[PDB]
RNA sequence: ACAU
DNA sequence: CGATGT
């Protein structure tokens, strides 16, 4: 219905899919960039969307914030709920880094608790999520 | 189909 | 047009 402005919005950006992946989190109200991950040479859109949510969970937990997280990724929201990122990306030498980060994100989810609501950003009604890369 |  | 996912 309405945008919860008191929230964190996250998104992936990429050069190719699979390709170079990065992500960031922004204050939904102001657009202030709160975190940005250094580009990862090969990953998928969904792996990056997943890492962005998990990073958001960790960022908010560390700061004792109860804000929700918005993501525009149906897939990544489900992977976080399941604590399991069901990516199809080949596990090989060139994908080792993204897969390490994904495995470590799952590991964090499996060893920590959170109440953070993870909400679908309704692009069809609200436009692009505020963390979008404009590309 | 829906979401990226 | 191609891709990643449920
Ligand atoms: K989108
Ligand atoms: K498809
Ligand atoms: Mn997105
Ligand atoms: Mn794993
Ligand atoms: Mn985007
Ligand atoms: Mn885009």
């Amino acid at each position: 219905e309405e945008i919860i402005w008191e929230s964190l919005s996250v998104d992936v950006g990429s050069q190719g899919n699979p390709g170079i992946v990065e992500y960031k989190g922004v204050d939904t109200k102001t657009g202030e960039v709160l975190f940005e991950r250094e580009p990862i040479p090969i990953g998928t859109n969904n792996m990056g969307e997943f890492l962005a949510i998990v990073h958001g969970l960790r960022y908010l937990k560390e700061r004792n914030s109860r804000k929700p997280i918005y993501s525009d990724s149906q897939t990544a929201i489900k992977w976080v709920k399941d604590k399991k990122a069901k990516s199809t990306l080949v596990r090989n030498e060139e994908t080792a880094l993204i897969w390490k980060l994904v495995d470590e994100a799952e590991e964090w989810l499996n060893t920590h608790t959170y109440e953070t609501p993870i909400l679908k950003w309704q692009t069809d009604k609200w436009g692009e999520i505020k963390a979008d890369y404009g590309r």
